[PDB]
């Protein structure tokens, strides 16, 4: 048997009508379009609390290749986190219970050895096509590349980034694409924990001198937790980032177009070329 693992972020879904109503949305678009061979077994992982835990079993339940369901505890996986990603959160989040906004950052020291491959996805989404497609990215990973990772589709990191490209004015750090790094959206993330685990970079990457000099190099406060984190990493080693075709995740959010970048929004917002994933970031409708 072959293992092909996907994770999602599922908490505090209970009594939430706009929450289950995304989980619906990307759950059914996943399920029935994901289609595998019969030797080879996908395991769906959800990090969330009892009570959540509950509405997903049955939400999960209208829906139902083996497909093997596994639920990972809120608050075991923040305990496990925090001794490692503390020096962070005050940067990219810029207090102990907030641990669980940079799983992404430590998934290869949180998860299994087991474990070499997972795909950290929002809830948000709809899938257009099959699942095990986006896994065939892991394959187009250059070697000293640890995520897969899309590009930002709104102007968020030219105002993040101002200091920086005020006293860098050639800089592409905050710029549109294809010449410049607009940085990165979390909304799917290929993590290759194999990769993650032996990169001696990623390893020192981690560490709170490290990231105190490279923040201070951007000057970077930030509130995008571990999607900054790997933006602001992304501008000082690109290299460590396999960028994925923007159809693998369409963010449909439009707010910056109307609140101070209307001009530049375009060159970060187009996306050309058949949708595979769609992402409904900031509540925007599919
Ligand atoms: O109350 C919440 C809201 C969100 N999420 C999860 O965290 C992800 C990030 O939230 P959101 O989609 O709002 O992020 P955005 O893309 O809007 O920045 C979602 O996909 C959900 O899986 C959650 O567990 N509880
Ligand atoms: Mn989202």
């Amino acid at each position: 048997p072959v293992d092909y693992h996907l994770l999602m972020m599922f908490t505090k879904a209970e009594h939430n009508a706009p929450l289950q109503a995304k989980a619906r949305v990307a759950l059914s678009s996943l399920l029935r379009l994901a289609k595998f061979e019969a030797h080879e077994v996908l395991n769906l992982h959800f990090v969330s609390e009892e009570a959540s835990r509950e509405v997903a079993k049955a939400l999960l339940r209208e829906l139902l290749f083996k497909c093997k369901v596994i639920f990972h505890d809120v608050a075991v996986l923040t305990d496990k986190l925090f001794p490692v990603v503390e020096a962070m959160q005050k940067y990219f989040s810029a207090y102990y219970s907030d641990s669980i906004f940079f799983l992404s950052v430590a998934m290869h020291q949180i998860m299994p050895k087991e474990i070499p491959r997972i795909i950290q996805l929002d809830l948000d989404l709809k899938y257009k096509t099959n699942i095990r497609e986006l896994f065939e990215e892991f394959d187009n990973f250059l070697p000293g590349a640890v995520i897969g990772i899309a590009r930002e589709m709104q102007p968020v990191y030219r105002h993040t980034f101002w200091q920086f490209r005020h006293e860098n004015p050639k800089t592409r750090v905050g710029d549109p694409p294809p010449e410049g790094l607009p940085g990165f959206n979390s909304g799917v993330m290929l993590l290759n924990l194999e990769a993650m685990r032996q990169s001696p970079l990623y390893s020192h990457l981690l560490e709170p001198s490290w990231v105190q000099q490279l923040a201070d190099k951007y000057h970077f406060r930030g509130h995008l937790g571990d999607q900054d984190f790997f933006t602001m990493i992304g501008m000082e080693h690109p290299e460590l980032f396999h960028v994925l075709d923007c159809t693998w995740n369409r963010q449909l959010c439009t707010w910056w177009r109307d609140h101070g970048y209307s001009d530049v929004f375009q060159a970060y917002f187009r996306c050309e070329g058949h949708v595979k994933i769609y992402h409904g970031n900031c509540n925007t409708p599919i």
